[PDB]
């Protein structure tokens, strides 16, 4: 009933929504990782900075579909952001790989999202996934395999000196 | 014939040119309408201004299409540019729901050659399409919609204070 | 029944629309002459460049007699742009020529209206279209005339050096 | 069993646990108030803009509550954000009495919490209340109190005159 | 079994390391042709200039795919460079006719890869292809077809004079 | 029978064609290098940029041959650049042995070349191998040298953190 609404399919409204819920659990998972790191216990500062702007980042990626569903004259529904799995990360390869794993999951809800609006004939709704989302995520995606690799070629869970110098050199 | 000539269909062709006719009527529509509230009984300045503006954008997209014509080595085929429907658009509430029922008009013609050119398998025309006319459709019909939104709360067609604060408020 | 208009006969209002839309007309003219020129089989790209700035003139031309008519009172009424007598230029030269008939008809009309608003005693007209149109008429027809000369001496129809180096050298 | 955490109860460290959730649920209040006014049938950009400003001052206390939790040796135990009680803020007028509400619950809240700082004789987490959270509550209480009255007085629900004018003067 | 791999077939994988192959043959064919126009019995400098330039590009081109290969995990296998199909390219206008036949070769080859990468539901790919090879193509086939049109209306083979003039006024 | 030629022996010019086609595999080995610390199961950014450096000067190395070739007289006779040797280089000290192996392999070949420069009498030829060639292949061979020592030296194939540090602090 939107005097803008123009090609813009009630599931694809519904999945807007539920991808605007991903993006701000995610947000939610890396501010928890960050003050992970910011434990005395842990002390990896550049961890903490780099999953707090992984945090902020993917914030804005929800504000930014949240403005595409006021665009195409959805209605934007909200709903519980759910805690994360984990309290205690247990170390800093296990935090990058719990969000290799987290970026993944975002990457396979977008290409749902990207099939469901091919599917309903929405070439606004495709290019602005292919244009804003897909691109960052296999770049993320990529990203986080690379300090993986790194992490475990270090040897990063049992010695405390391979996440301290990737700490310093990597992410400092 | 065209020595530059791949994978261009003659149907998208001959869209591509009904489209450049679409836009340059347009284009048209708002000089029009700019010009009527440049009149001594109505004069709203920036409504002239605001409605100028996008008749040399809509001229912009035009020269935009022709452009892709010759690219691809289609040949431009130009048709009279129809008068507008009105003379007198009665109010600037008006002219904005007059402006946003174009602009959803030319965002359907767009969205059925994009369907063409989807169906034609010609990559290139639908990414001309999706990155240089779509979402600035879109953005552009959301904007007239928050136009018309506001001239209504503030009872334009009744109140010609609403108009004059608006003129001076949104489009100054 | 306008509030601002004085000594503005109604046959001056009609002829400044006829010339309002033989502007828009002239403009469009030279929109098709300009992307007749970004053909791959055609290829000169400041013949492009320069007829593309003529059709923005003439659209400003136009503009400023609809300001005109809006400052007397007078009422614009628009009419159907007709398209041009050609879609294939077939040459600079033969574009060059056409330009010249095209700006030497524009010229008459704005004489024809010059004489109306002398026979009206309209001396504000006839200052208007003297300060703002007929100079600007017998300057872009004595430069027409001088590049239709440099082209015919430089042998343009039959020799396409002649078009390339008058491309490059005189338009570029 | 923290080597940093020193005359730090487990009550406040909870009560400041609870005060993390309290504070990102405000920002996802204002979050959704801040899109409600983004939409293309309300079109208030500077009501969306002061309550997309909270939101991101909220995160920002959230944020320094779990930096002060880190720096006492306590544990960061992180909850669902629940979702807001509305998505249809109905009004500017409405969404400020709401916002009121919702930093009075906030203060309390932050009152309560020094109440038990206090009672188990924590300065220092006294002092940071004081410094950092009670004069910024009582000032965005007075503010929105302000504003509250400002859109009271100029007869906001009925006409959106008063919102389109406070949301140019006041807010822009 | 790569970490960082998602939504990536194996047939897109070969079909990408093809492109590269065909990226990388095409730098070796212009610089070929570069050389070419170095000779002492040829001596068009801005020839060779411009067909040095479009071997950088096109190295450029294979390493953006080569990048592409390892984002999405697959894993780069090259093939020899063939030679290309002449050591004397004859003349300016052969030479860029034999660039356009080939630049619609590799359009040709991206065409088939964006339909590949559509059968298989790869939207990242689709708009890799889109945004980084599609449009570059388009406007170097437009250019060459361009470049081929003024040499052959200026007389190219028989006239060494059109060559000359081409060489200092278009390429210089 | 070129114009230019003079004391330049046939045998001179097929070792200068042999010398370009090394450089250019020279190049593409480089290359494949280059790309194999992008991998994500590598992920050694600086290792990467370093061999693309080296194949971009391996690159310029074959076209100053090339300009060398035409200068003389002597005919660009282009061969096909075979596939280089691994597609897997295994670890960083593997890829800078073998990188220190191929400039071994090219440096014979130049020594070869000035050998036969000097048996057919051409001072030029010698001159032009000596200031651009010889001394650029000891300093090459050196460097890799220094860095096959320290990789050693730092125990990198077992353990990946002498790797890390090396990327880092040497090469980055």
């Amino acid at each position: 009933t939107s005097q803008v609404r123009q090609n813009y399919h009630q599931d694809s409204e519904a999945a807007i929504n539920r991808q605007i819920n991903l993006e701000l659990y995610a947000s939610y998972v890396y501010l928890s990782m960050s003050y992970y790191f910011d434990r005395d216990d842990v002390a990896l500062k550049n961890f903490a900075k780099y999953f707090l702007h992984q945090s902020h980042e993917e914030r804005e990626h929800a504000e930014k579909l949240m403005k595409l569903q006021n665009q195409r004259g959805g209605r934007i529904f909200l709903q519980d952001i759910k805690k994360p799995d984990c309290d205690d990360w247990e170390s800093g390869l296990n935090a990058m790989e719990c969000a290799l794993h987290l970026e993944k999951n975002v990457n396979q809800s977008l290409l749902e999202l990207h099939k469901l609006a091919t599917d309903k004939n929405d070439p606004h709704l495709c290019d602005f996934i292919e244009t804003h989302y897909l691109n960052e995520q296999v770049k993320a995606i990529k990203e986080l395999g690379d300090h993986v690799t790194n992490l475990r070629k270090m040897g990063a869970p049992e010695s405390g000196l391979a996440e301290y110098l990737f700490d310093k050199h990597t992410l400092g």
